């Protein structure tokens, strides 16, 4: 669904056409004017960062695990003359329907009896989303992935791309699979009984020479090397594929390009009459084309164990019955065929709808691993109460829509009870202790993250013990506009810290929530500030992030009592565009204030830019106004005079419109 | 966009067809009348300047380098009916459009898919640019650069262009460049996937012997000797270029003459029906044509760092689907062919609407670079606030354009907001003091210019440190049209300031104001007039700039504050009237009259005289036959005014919103 | 002043140099100008009672 994942984006940003992506990770974010201010009893302290980078890491590696399941049939395409009034194939109008048409006469009488059985086999989901995935690879093929590369680094702790993916060759995503094709035959019209387990679908004139290449590899086994998110393993989807068309199908030319396959969709939708069907193929993608980069080193767990795809079997028998399907369908929304118009003309769109819909689930995941099994709306069970339809199993994206409804907090509404893609909630459900590696960089480690080891030598391959999930994203396109108190994503906030001049700089925080805001807009001001823990005995710094520039909570990396001594002789200004707290004394007031936003995205170090012409808002109207128009200008050669007008030169001639 | 550049030209100057440029410098004024009449406490004395030439000068020598970027489509000439009711292009309306007009209905849900990927990437603005580069070269291509020439000339100090120039040789303007040729293949009808990477042009007819050869060099390297302006550097823009011509092409000739360019152009633009591509191409070269000869030598600053002219990539998709471009082309303004009727009418006229250009930037920036960086509109932040479209980026003739807008104080308005051309902003954006190098004429140079060597012999080379810059021109044919306090240029005014007691033979100016007004009257009069810095210990002298017979306040060469001690007694004699006195006494007051204004260009020291005949309007109205003005202002460019507010310090500028 | 001036300040005004030198001694601060037509030198510090 393009409208739903569309209003995701925010107000200011304003997207264009074409994408040059040319690296395997991107900083998309805003650029915002912060302006701070320090009140003390001595006077006030103002800074200003006019241009204040506040980024989420996003790339295109994920490990993915596909696998075929038995899903519900999608029944949008059929005639609408063969259903009755409650909308479900009346058998008796079927038959009706067989005897007045164009079929041989001998083969009536035993295709209405496997009628029953082969009508209900209608689920084109998975031939679209591999032919899908075949776009990208191809338009995106230059990215590279190296083996030793930095996954994540913080400073103390170092994670490679060797320890998450083994089993991983280098290679450019173009080199990684190497799809072997599936035999294409064709349909003979005349065949005695229909033959179950092969699909046969509709074509549009003569099969091409590229169509033959595209759909043989579409239906084939995914055997990658290097462990891409829009090329992960997925299982043999079928041998064969019947194909009917009068016109004989070429044989396969061996090459392609990525607008040809765009040529392939477009022929496969309009026969079928399977556009419900590409809608379900268009959000399972949105999900799985690319994965976020971990906010903290702790928040790797996510990303440990491969999430498994449901992909639903491939199933037509449109092509043993061509009679059924016509120019009048059956269709449940009026606006049925919105998501595919919206592709055809914008494709490089979905990289947007992708990070809108995993930066959505990520935070919501990030405050309900934060809630106690004992209560009604827990863990377990927010699924269930969040549904009001009749799905097969809460899986794939049931879980990940019921998320974006929590998030923007408004009613998502789909045709189809469909209960297929990738299922997130897999580390959370299992509410286990998780063993993430990482490699160290200093000799000080153990006493910040909670390590398995107490002293560990520097190049040593040590492991992390991880309990409670932190959040894997921060807030950045779904900013304030439903705020909660824990990421604290305000446009206006101040924090109180109450001290007397009999101590001498040292604060205890007897509080959590504002402990959380001092620790965080310090930051802000470009002051590195390290409390210490009275109870425990650890450590915790604020400065535990390279990317959004904000302290959470769940940095603590421990729950307990609250008890934080912080020493305010010891703070060091570490970034530029700061204020300086040089010796406070009295009650401290911290305040910032964010006024304007400028969309803004990084690739290589280096600013991406977006190209082409304006993206606009499609909707149903705007295409059947011009069907209401026709162009009913009577396409009739009218040619209309000039006379020409003489003038005081004469020598060079002046023509009149009359 | 010629009625926009026309109009900054003074209202009583209205220039002729021909210009016979035979050198590399030319001087542009007026000879205007001035009536003084002198007050103070000793008497009365009217005196009269019958012929006063105030002029700056251009040069044709300027270091540029091409970069090719990805920019917006231009979406004029195509058919009307693939556009539904809104400005937008709708897949939906161009499936019906290429289906209508074929026999062969096979073929169409293949050119759909390869239509919606070229058509929002079509831009001739980079072919046009080079095309008339080409025309200019052949025309002017007797220009002499000698390398142990003078660039800047004082008396004191002097620039050569063996400085500023390095990795140069002596050559004239047509012995510069050794093009090569690009492959001009055609396009036979009946390939049905358009190659990658290579666009297709139409053509009118059979392709001439000599139309082959410009197109071949229009595509190829430049690669430059001397530094000429409109021979500057430029990547390759294509390897082959299809014209689909139902004539086939005739080989290469390798001669051309500069009116075989024009019928190249002419043809070019009429069968593409590319009109507002070239418009674009128009302006791209009125800021590159000529480059200023700097007013001072610390003015020399703007010049030394290589200006990056941004080109757009050479794509087009009308030779493969000649369906798409008909009778009936889409245009946003109606006035939409007037900058090529203008150019193929006058071509030389671009020389005086270049000047025009070029003027009004370096006039404004002369403003921008005095605003302090700590208000609302500053240097970083002027063109952000100024623009109210969506570019790709803030670069190129958007950053002009604004400036031409803050000069005239009128609202300019473009159809596409287009960011391409020279950023002449680069020098200014970084807090960084630039090294001229300059040679040493006179041995009491380190006195007056704020030199590294103190002490100094006649031949030496050393260098002399910048950091504010100064104004590189004076307002010549912007004389008058909105008067500033720090240019003074009215018509009428009443300068009124009090003589500071003279205690030996030297008068003590503290205030910053009263220095400024002082020296400006002693100008007038006539008198050289030297005084001494206190703080620095170096001379100023208001004859700094012969030319130009004004005195600004940036002749000083120290931004802060001051006092000045003013030497009374060795006050010389340079150009005396009647109204010119030596001994000043108590307030002064000086009214001038300034009338009988005629233009006057002098080149290799002696007069320039356009020849041909005078220049009839061609301009079109509003409207042809269109009833309802459908206002469409969502994707045109407008840039706002700011309005120049003074305040009591002098040294600061500032702007305001009007 | 302007961020353009590094410190430097010129005083054209005789009133304001007395008030701005007597105010800094009450804060505490060791202020020395120099005078840029004679080229002498005046310490806001020449008095121990007042």
């Amino acid at each position: 669904m393009s409208s739903l994942l569309n209003s995701l984006l925010p107000e200011y940003f304003k997207p264009k056409t074409n994408l040059n992506i040319n690296s395997s990770r991107v900083q998309y974010g805003f650029n915002a004017r912060i302006d701070m201010q320090y009140e003390d009893d001595s006077g006030t302290r103002k800074g200003s960062r006019p241009n204040a980078f506040m980024s989420n890491t996003v790339a295109f590696i994920g490990n993915y695990e596909g696998i075929i399941v038995d899903d519900i049939p999608i029944l949008d395409g059929l005639r609408a003359d063969i259903f009755d009034t409650h909308g479900d194939l009346d058998m008796g109008l079927v038959e009706d329907a067989l005897s007045k048409s164009t079929m041989i006469r001998r083969n009536v009488p035993t295709y209405t009896a496997y009628a029953s059985e082969l009508l209900y086999k209608r689920n084109l989901t998975s031939l679209f989303y591999n032919m899908l995935r075949l776009y990208y690879i191809k338009k995106w093929g230059s990215i590279k992935y190296e083996k030793d590369a930095i996954f994540y680094d913080n400073g103390h702790a170092c994670l490679l791309n060797r320890q998450l993916f083994p089993k991983s060759r280098d290679a450019s995503l173009e080199s990684s699979l190497s799809l072997p094709e599936a035999e294409i035959a064709m349909l003979d019209p005349g065949l005695e009984f229909p033959e179950e387990d092969v699909p046969a679908i509709l074509w549009h004139g003569r099969v091409s020479s590229r169509a033959t290449c595209i759909l043989g590899q579409a239906c084939s086994e995914f055997a990658p090397l290097a462990p891409f998110s829009i090329a992960h393993y997925s299982p043999q989807l079928t041998r064969k594929l019947f194909v009917n068309a009068p016109a004989g199908i070429e044989p396969s030319s061996g090459r392609y390009t990525h607008e040809d396959v765009k040529d392939a969709i477009t022929i496969l939708v309009s026969a079928n009459q399977a556009y419900t069907d590409f809608e379900a193929a268009y959000l399972m993608l949105a999900q799985t084309l690319v994965s976020p980069v971990p906010r903290t080193a702790e928040a790797s767990a996510w990303f440990i164990n491969a999430g498994m795809v449901n992909m639903p079997t491939l199933s037509c028998a449109n092509g043993y019955y061509p009679a059924l399907t016509n120019v009048n369908p059956y269709h449940r929304l009026d606006t049925w065929k919105d998501t595919l118009n919206h592709w055809v003309a914008y494709p490089d769109m979905l990289f947007y709808h992708s990070v809108a819909m995993i930066e959505s689930c990520y935070v919501e995941l990030g405050n309900v691993a934060r809630v106690s099994d004992s209560d009604a709306i827990n863990k377990y069970t927010f699924t269930e109460l969040s549904v009001q339809g009749r799905p097969v199993m809460n899986r794939g994206i049931i879980v990940d829509l019921t998320l974006v409804a929590m998030r923007t907090g408004r009613e998502i509404s789909l045709p189809y009870p469909v209960s297929c893609g990738l299922t997130r909630t897999d580390a959370l459900l299992q509410g286990t202790e998780i063993h993430v590696p990482v490699v160290v960089k200093d000799i000080d480690m153990p006493q910040y993250y909670n390590a398995i080891d107490k002293d560990v030598i520097e190049g040593q391959e040590t492991v992390i013990k991880v309990k409670q999930l932190p959040p894997a994203m921060y807030p950045i396109y779904t900013y304030g506009i439903n705020t909660t108190e824990f990421y604290s994503d305000h446009f206006e906030d101040q924090v109180q810290v109450e001290m007397a001049p009999i101590d001498n700089g040292k604060a205890v925080f007897n509080d959590a929530r504002k402990f959380s805001k001092f620790m965080s807009i310090m930051r802000m001001m470009g002051n590195d500030v390290t409390a210490t823990d009275l109870v425990t005995g650890r450590k915790v710094s604020n400065w535990a992030d390279n990317s959004s520039g904000r302290f959470l909570y769940t940095d603590v990396k421990y729950e307990g009592q609250t008890a934080f001594l912080v020493d305010m002789d010891t703070v060091k200004a570490r970034d530029h565009c700061w204020v300086s707290i040089v010796d406070p004394n009295g009650t401290m007031n911290l305040s910032y204030k964010m006024t304007n936003f400028r969309a803004a995205m990084f690739s290589r170090n280096k600013p991406l830019y977006m190209t082409g012409g304006s993206v606009r808002t499609i909707a149903t109207g705007n295409y059947r106004d011009a069907a209401e128009r026709l162009r009913a200008m009577d396409e009739t050669l009218r040619l209309k005079p000039f006379k020409i007008t003489e003038k005081l030169d004469f020598r060079v001639a002046a023509y009149a419109i009359p």
